[PDB]
């Protein structure tokens, strides 16, 4: 088991740790999304299925710089909806096959009516999120660390 980015950054077997850019919508206004979907950018797969079953949790989610200050929101893992930065591990997702599988976590995060200026820089470090892989096989318990890093800027208009 082991995972990759969509331009090609590898985290291998075993855990590790990666960063992984991305592009945000230029303005978002007080009581709207800006989303940041993951599952384009993010993709792991079983390394043996004739045998093993990968299990896959969202560990953890922390906010930095930007987001951590102008913005509230939810990680939606699965279908379901979470506060963000999280509380708990998420249920576990199962990776199936050998054939490259997108990790579905997506961040919706709304601006506070205090956001005003530039609400995230660009190059600055907005989440950290933590894949955790175990397995219906042996003890293998591993963390799969993503630094999440803003290409572009987001303002929030007054
Ligand atoms: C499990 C297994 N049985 C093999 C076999 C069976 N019969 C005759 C010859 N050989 S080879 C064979 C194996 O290749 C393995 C392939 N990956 C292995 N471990 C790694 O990948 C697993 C699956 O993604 C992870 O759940 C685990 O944490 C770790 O990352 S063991
Ligand atoms: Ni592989």
């Amino acid at each position: 088991f082991a995972c990759k980015t969509a331009n090609g950054t590898a985290i291998p077997i075993g855990g590790g740790s990666a960063n992984v850019y991305v592009n945000l919508a230029p303005v978002v206004n007080v009581g709207q999304n800006l989303v940041v979907d993951l599952s384009t950018q993010i993709f792991c797969h079983n390394d043996y299925p004739e045998t093993i079953t990968d299990y896959v949790t969202l560990q953890r989610g922390s906010a930095y710089g930007g987001v951590l200050s102008n913005f509230s929101g939810t990680v939606k893992y699965s279908g379901s909806s979470y506060p963000f930065p999280t509380t708990s591990e998420t249920p576990r997702v199962v990776y199936n096959s050998r054939t490259d599988k997108p990790w579905p976590v997506a961040l919706y995060l709304t601006p506070v009516s205090s956001a005003g200026g530039v609400a995230i820089k660009a190059g600055s470090l907005i989440a950290v999120l933590i894949l955790r892989q175990t397995n219906n096989y042996n003890s293998d318990d591993f963390q799969f660390v993503w630094n999440i890093y803003a290409n572009n800027d987001v303002v929030v208009p007054t």
